[PDB]
C-alpha cells in the first residue's frame, strides 16, 4: 500500500528463549518487530536442549509475516542487508548434504558433561588450557557437548570421522540453512568452543586432539564480524532471495556494538536474572589471574588487530529480588527502588547473598547466603536494601580484579542494561561503590542494534563508524561517584570483612 | 439475691508490673473470682520507668472491694479465711514512717536510670565478693541502685532516712504497710532482691549498705519467712476486710515456683513469653554461678527452714524474636509458627542466632547481633521462622548446660513451662530433644497467684500438709520426653556453636 518508500536492515536475534526479527531503518528505529518462543527441553536433571528445526521455521515464520507487514504499509520495501546475532556455545551437530540434525541442540546452559569436566581438569594443566583458549574446561562451551556426543553417539563419532557432518554454534546453523550450505561462523563465536587458539584466531589442533575431533574439516572457517557470509536462497523464504548476510556476532558481543563499547577501558554490565560484565581490553590478551574469561570482542575486517575483553558473571543475582518477594520481603520489584530512596543506609546490616556460592575471584561454592548485624529495629528495608548493597560488592571484586589484571585504575564507562537499572538509587550506589560512571542507554534492544550495525558498516549504509557512534551513545540517565574514597575503604573492608565470617573454617 | 450457700475463699493479691490483680481462690484452688486493672507505665525521659504508687494502691483497694461484692451477692455465707501476696520484685519505694507519703514514686526494675553508677560501682568494686554476699554482680534491676540514686539526688530522702524516719520497701512491703496501717515487712525472696541481703545468713548486711550509702539500717523491714503473720487488715479503705489475716508473701518468680510446685532440687521452671527465664531450685545448696547467672532464695516457709535456693538465667526478649518475623511479613498470625514447625521437620541446613540484643550467658557478648546463615534460593519463609525458634532453644540449652555444670548434676528432673509459646507443641518437643529434659505445661495459667494462696493457706492451716496441695499442683496439661539421640544432639549443638562463633569472631 501507501506509505512510501523504507529502506531497512534485517536484524535476526536467535535467542535462548526466543527468535526475534528486527527490522531497521537507516536511522536505526525500529519499523517493525516479532517474536516467537522455542520450548525449552530440560528431560531429566541437568539435560537442556532445543529442537534446531523448530528454531529455524519460527525463523521462516517471523520473516514472512514481518514482510508482509512492511510491504501492506509501504510501497517500496528494500531489505538491503541481514545481520545475524544469538545465543552463543550452544551446539549442533548436522549432516552436510542434507541439513538433518544427527541431535537436537545441547544449550549453553546444560550440564551433563560436569563429570567429564572434573576428570579432564584433574588430567590437564588448566593454565596451559587458559594460556591456549582464554578459559579453564567447564560445562558452557561447546567442546565438552561436542565429546559427550562422540562419546554416546556412534553415528555423530562416524560421521564427524569420515568429514560429512558439521559441528555449529547457532550462527552457522542459521547460516547453513538460509543461503542453502554455507559454512561459517564468526571470531566471537568461534571463540566460545573450547577450540580456538585466542591469539591465532585459528581452529586449534592440540585442543581437538583433547576433545576428539579426529576431522578438523567439519569445523566452519572462521570468518570476522563484517564479511560476506553468502546470499539468502531458501525456498522457505522467498521474498528473501539474493539478500546479504552481511554481520555476524554472538549475543553479549553484539550488546558491546550496540553499547558502541569500542576503546579500552570501556565496560558493559546487564542487570537482569543474570547479573555478567565485559571488559573491552583493546588489542591486548589479558588473561586473568582469578578465573575470569579471556574474549574476542570484536573484529570488523580481516586487515584488523581483533579487540580483546574480559568476562566476568556473578550468577543469578537478579534472582536475590525474587526471593525477598517469595518471603514478603517485598510485594513487588518496584518496590525495590522506593525503599532504596526511602532508606539511606542499612543501619550496619550486611547481606552476602551467596545463594549459589560466591563466583570471582573467590571462588567458593561452599559459600551460603548470609546476614548479619540486625537487631528488634531491623525492617524489611534495611534487609532488602542490604541484599541490593552485596550484589554491588560482588560486582565490585569483579571490577577491582579484572582492572588490576589489565593494569588500570578505573573504568572509563560502564554502560548498563537489564530491568535493575530502573531503580536508579541503585544505580547510584553501583557508582559509588565501583567508582565508575555509569550510563544505561536509551535502547533496550542492543542486542540486535549490533547486528544492525555489523551488517550496515559491511556495505557501507553509513560512511564511517563514528557516523553511528553518536547515535549509538545517547543515554537515559547518567551517574557519577558521590562517595569519597575514605567512606568507600570503610565499606568494602566491612564487605570484605562480613565475606570471612561467611567464609572461615570451623 | 443472695443464696448459693457457704464460700469459704482465699485473697490472692499479684501486684504486677502491668496491672494490679485479685483471685478468689476456693480451698480446692478453684477461681470463683477476679479482676484486674492496669495503672500507668510511666517512662518520662528514655532509661526512665516508674509507678504511683497511690495509684497502685488504690486500684488495689477498688479491686478488694468490687470482689467481695460479687461474692456476697452470689453467696449466703461469704468468709474471706486469709490473704496472700506477690509482686513485682525489685521495684523500690521510699515513703515517710508516720503520714505514709512516697518521698518519690516507685522506680520499676525495668528503670535503668542507674547504668553509670554500675559501671563506677564495677570498675571500683571486686565483683566477685559481691556476688559471694549478695548472690548476683552489680546490676541496674535490683532495688539498692536506685536506692541510692534516690539518696544523691534528693535531699529529703537522704535526711529522712539519716534520721530514721523513712521506709525503703518493695511493693509488698508497700502493701502490707498500708493494708495494716503501719506493718513494715518483707519476706526471704524479696529481700534476696535488693543487693542488701546476705544471701548466706538472710539478714540485711552492712558492707553492702556501707556501699550504698544506707546509713541508718532500721530503716529496712523486717525478713520474714514466706509463711508468717504479716499482720490484720485494718484499712477503712476495705472495711469488709476488717481483722482478715496477710499470712503469704513472695515474689513473682518465686510464687511461680510455688505454683508450679518446683519443690526439689533439679526441678525446674521456663517461661516462655515476650520474655524467656529460667529458675532452677537448688535445693539447699547455695550454687554461685560460673558465668554470671543468679543465686537466688526459691523459698522458705518457716523460721525453723533450711531455706531452699534457686539459680536463675534469662535470654532477655526472645519472644519478641517472634513479634520481628511478624514486622518483617514472615508470618501473618503468632498461630502460624506452631503451624510452620509442624510441617517443616527441619531448616535444611538455616541457621539463626536470633542475638538482637546480643548474647546473654554464658558467653556475656552485648556486641553479638542478629545472623542467619546457609541461605540457597531454596529457603523459604518457614526456614527462616523455624531456625528461629530453634535459636531460641538453643540459647536456653546453653544456660541450662551452664547452671547444671555449676550444679555438680547431669540432667534436669523437669522443665515445668508456661507462657504463650508453650501453645507451640513443636517447638516445646524441640526444647525437649536439644536441653535432653522432660517438659511438662502446667493445667494452669495463673501459677503466680497460685503460689500465694497456697502459701496463704498453708499458714493458716487450711491443708493438712504439703503433700496435700503437691498433687493437685502438679497436673499437666501436655508433657514431652525426648526423642532425639545423643549423637545428634551433638551434631546440632556444634553446628550452632560454630555460627555462634561466625557471629563473634573479632575482625
Ligand atoms: N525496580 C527494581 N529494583 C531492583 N530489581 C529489579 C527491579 N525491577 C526488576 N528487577 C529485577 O530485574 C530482573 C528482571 O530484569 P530483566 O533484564 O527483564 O531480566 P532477564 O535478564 O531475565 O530478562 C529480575 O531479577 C527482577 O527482580
Ligand atoms: N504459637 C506460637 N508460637 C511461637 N510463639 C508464640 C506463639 N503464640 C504466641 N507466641 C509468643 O508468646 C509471647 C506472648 O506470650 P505471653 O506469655 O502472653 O507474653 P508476656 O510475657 O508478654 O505476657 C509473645 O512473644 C508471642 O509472640
Amino acid at each position: 500500500s501507501e506509505f512510501g518508500s523504507m529502506n531497512v536492515i534485517l536484524s535476526i536475534d536467535q535467542s535462548t528463549q526466543s527468535t526475534k526479527v528486527f527490522f531497521y531503518d537507516e536511522e536505526l528505529n525500529i519499523v517493525h518487530s516479532n517474536n516467537l518462543n522455542h520450548e525449552q527441553k530440560c528431560l531429566k536433571p541437568g539435560w537442556y536442549e532445543h529442537d534446531p528445526i523448530e528454531i529455524m521455521t519460527n525463523l521462516y515464520n517471523l520473516m514472512n509475516e514481518g514482510i508482509k507487514v512492511l510491504k501492506d504499509k509501504y510501497t517500496s520495501v528494500i531489505i538491503k542487508c541481514i545481520g545475524i546475532t544469538n545465543q552463543r556455545e550452544t551446539v549442533i551437530i548436522w549432516d552436510r548434504i542434507t541439513g538433518k540434525p544427527l541431535y537436537n541442540a545441547i544449550v549453553w546452559l546444560d550440564t551433563r558433561v560436569e563429570e567429564l569436566v572434573t576428570e579432564f581438569s584433574a588430567k590437564y594443566n588448566n593454565n596451559d588450557i587458559q594460556k591456549k583458549t582464554g578459559t579453564y574446561f567447564n560445562t558452557y562451551f561447546s567442546a565438552f557437548k561436542i565429546l559427550w556426543l562422540i562419546q554416546n553417539n556412534p553415528e555423530i563419532k562416524q560421521k564427524i570421522d569420515d568429514g560429512t557432518a558439521v559441528i555449529g554454534n547457532i550462527n552457522t546453523w542459521l547460516i547453513f540453512n538460509l543461503t542453502k550450505g554455507n559454512c561459517y561462523t564468526d571470531v566471537t563465536n568461534a571463540s566460545r568452543t573450547l577450540l580456538m587458539d585466542i591469539n591465532t584466531l585459528q581452529w586449534d589442533e592440540k585442543m581437538c586432539k583433547i576433545f576428539n575431533i579426529t576431522n578438523m574439516s567439519v569445523l566452519p572457517e572462521i570468518k570476522s564480524n563484517c564479511s560476506n557470509f553468502g546470499l539468502v536462497k531458501s525456498e522457505h523464504v522467498p521474498d528473501y532471495l539474493n539478500i546479504p548476510i552481511t554481520g555476524c556476532i554472538g549475543d553479549q558481543q553484539s550488546a558491546c556494538i550496540g553499547q558502541a563499547i569500542f576503546d579500552e577501558g570501556e565496560a558493559k554490565c546487564t542487570y537482569g536474572t543474570g547479573v555478567f560484565l565485559l571488559i573491552n581490553t583493546g588489542e591486548k590478551v589479558v588473561y586473568s589471574t582469578c578465573g575470569l574469561i579471556t574474549t574476542i570482542c570484536y573484529k570488523f575486517n580481516d586487515n584488523d588487530k581483533p579487540k580483546y575483553a574480559l568476562e566476568g558473571s556473578i550468577g543469578t543475582a537478579g534472582s536475590g529480588v525474587s526471593w525477598l518477594l517469595k518471603n514478603k520481603l517485598i510485594d513487588d520489584p518496584s518496590e525495590a527502588s522506593d525503599i532504596m530512596e526511602k532508606c539511606e543506609n542499612t543501619t550496619g546490616v550486611i547481606f552476602v547473598p551467596a545463594f549459589s556460592g560466591l563466583y570471582a575471584p573467590r571462588w567458593r561454592s561452599d559459600a551460603r547466603a548470609s546476614i548479619y548485624g540486625m537487631t528488634f529495629n531491623t525492617e524489611r528495608s534495611h534487609i532488602v536494601r542490604a541484599l541490593l548493597e552485596g550484589i554491588a560488592f560482588q560486582l565490585n571484586e569483579i571490577v577491582d580484579s579484572l582492572t588490576s589484571d589489565m593494569g588500570i585504575e578505573m573504568l572509563h564507562v560502564l554502560r548498563c542494561d537489564g530491568g535493575m537499572t530502573k531503580n536508579k538509587p541503585f544505580m547510584q550506589f553501583n557508582s559509588d561503590i565501583i567508582n565508575t560512571k555509569i550510563e544505561v542507554s536509551k535502547y533496550k534492544e542492543v542486542t540486535s542494534l549490533g547486528a544492525a550495525v555489523l551488517a550496515g558498516l559491511e556495505v557501507k549504509i553509513w560512511d564511517s563508524l563514528d557516523s553511528v557512534k553518536s547515535l549509538l551513545r545517547r543515554s537515559d540517565a547518567v551517574f557519577h561517584s558521590k562517595m569519597d574514597d575514605k567512606k568507600r575503604k570503610k565499606k568494602t573492608s566491612e564487605w570484605n570483612k562480613a565475606v570471612e565470617r561467611t567464609l572461615i573454617q570451623l
